[PDB]
C-alpha cells in the first residue's frame, strides 16, 4: 500500500505495511539516540520474512547505517523492502532558512578546525595535570606538619580524658 | 473486569485478567530498558495457555513488537488476547526525557 | 628502514616500518592521555604478525608499560619489533616564549568555551539518558535487599520498644 | 598518506580531514582531497575574530 | 494463485506460491525417501515467513 510518516507527541511514527504478515504496522523512533540502521533492524526483526532492506536519498545514493534519524527526515527518501520500493515523504519542519543555515554551518565548521588545528585537547589535558600537580603538592607540605599535629592532639586528650575521670 | 496501570516508586506495573487462570496476575516492568516483544513473551510464559497477543494503536494499526514501553506509555492503547480486546488508559503522564525533534527556538537559543 | 618521530599540530607522529606488509605506518601519539601499553597495543594491532614488542631504554633497561609519552619522548630509545631493532631518536620542540603563549592562553580557552557551547546540549540529553537507565538498573538491584533490611529492622526496632517500655 | 605511508586506525578523523588522501577499497586506490580552508597558523587570530562577525 | 503437481523424470514436482516475495517456487519430492515433515521443513526454509504451515 503506502508508508506515511507523521509526528505524535514530537516523535516520529512511521507506519508501513510489511510483506509477508499483509498488516500494517508503525514504528515510534526518537530523532536523537536512534539511527537509520536502529530502525532498519526493527524493521527486520519485525517479520523476518525481509532479506533485503535499505534506505536511499531521492538522488539515488544509499544512507548509511549510522546516520541519525533526525538528519533523515529532513527531507523525502526511498525505503526499498526485498523488491518493492516505497516513497517517503516526511512533513516539512519549519526551521532556519536555506541562508541563514549556511553561516550556522560555517560558524560550526570554523569553530571545529579551531578546536582541531589548536590542539585544545592536549591544553584541557595539560591544565587538569597542572591542577592535580598543585593538589599533590600541597599534601607534600603536610605530611610533616600533621605528624606533630597529631601528638599533640594526642597529648590533649589524654589529659581531657583524665579530667572527665577525675 | 479490565486492565490498569500505576506508577509505584518510580516503575510502572500493569494488573491484568488472564483467561486460562482467571487470577489478577500484576507485572511490573521497566519503561526504558524493555520493549513490548519483552512484555508479551511475559505474557505467555505466565498464561502459556492463551494462543495469541498483540497491542494496538488507539486507531487500529498494530504497534512494532520493538517500540520501548516509555514510547507506549503516553497515549492509550488496545490489548488484544486470543478472545478478549481491553481498551488500556495508561495513567497521564506529559514528558519522559525531554527528547523530541529539533525546532527553532533550540536554534535560537544556540545562537 | 628507520623509525622517524616528528611533530604535526603539536601532535607527535611516529612512523614505523611493519613487517607483514613491508610499507611504513604513523601513529599519531598523544602525549598525556596515552602510555607506552597503548602505543604498543596500536601497534600489534594494524599488523597482526608483530607478536613481540618491545621498548627499551637505550642503556638496557626495559620501560615500563604504564610509562608516559611525554616522558619517553625526552630521551633516544629503542622499538624492538619481532626481530629487529630501530634506534628512534625523537627531536626537541621548541618552547615559543612567555609572551606569545600568554596572548595564546586567551585564544586556546575562546575556542574551548566555544566548542562547549555547540555541543554540549546534545551531550547532556545522552547524559541523562544513560543516567536514566542507570537509575531503574540501580533500583532494580537494590529491590531484593529492601526486604532483608525491614525484616531486620523491625527486630531491632521491637528490642528498643521493649527497653522503653521496660 | 599521499606519501604511502599508511595512516593508523587510532587516528581522529578531524586530524585527516585537513589533508588530501587515498582510499583503498579492495585493490581501486580514490584520491580523497577534502574541501580544507587555505589559512595559515596566524589566520587564527583572524579566523576566531572572523567567527565573531557570523554570530 | 493456485499449486499445481506435476511429474518430470518420474518424480513430483509441485509447484506454491511463497507469500513473502509473491512468487511462485517448485519442490520436486521424492516420493520414498520424504516425508510430509521434509515438504514442510523444505517449504518453510526457502521463505522465512511461513511460521504456519499445515496440510489436511
Amino acid at each position: 500500500d503506502d508508508v506515511t510518516v507523521v509526528y505524535q507527541n514530537g516523535l516520529p511514527v512511521i507506519s508501513v505495511r510489511l510483506p509477508s504478515r499483509r498488516e500494517r504496522c508503525q514504528f515510534t523512533l526518537k530523532p536523537i539516540s536512534d539511527s537509520v540502521g536502529v530502525f532498519l533492524r526493527q524493521l527486520q526483526e519485525e517479520d523476518r520474512g525481509i532479506d533485503r532492506v535499505a534506505i536511499y536519498s531521492p538522488d539515488g545514493v544509499r544512507v548509511a547505517a549510522s546516520t541519525g534519524i533526525d538528519l533523515l527526515l529532513l527531507d523525502d527518501f526511498k525505503l526499498v523492502i526485498n523488491d518493492l520500493t516505497y516513497h517517503v515523504r516526511p512533513p516539512k519542519r519549519d526551521l532556519l532558512s536555506h541562508e541563514n543555515a549556511a553561516t550556522l554551518n560555517d560558524v560550526k565548521t570554523l569553530v571545529q578546525q579551531l578546536y582541531t588545528t589548536l590542539c585544545i585537547e592536549q591544553h584541557q589535558l595539560n591544565k587538569e595535570r597542572e591542577l592535580i600537580e598543585r593538589l599533590e603538592d600541597l599534601k607534600e607540605q603536610l605530611a610533616p606538619l600533621e605528624k606533630v599535629r597529631i601528638e599533640i592532639s594526642r597529648k590533649a586528650e589524654k589529659r581531657t580524658t583524665l579530667v572527665l575521670w577525675g
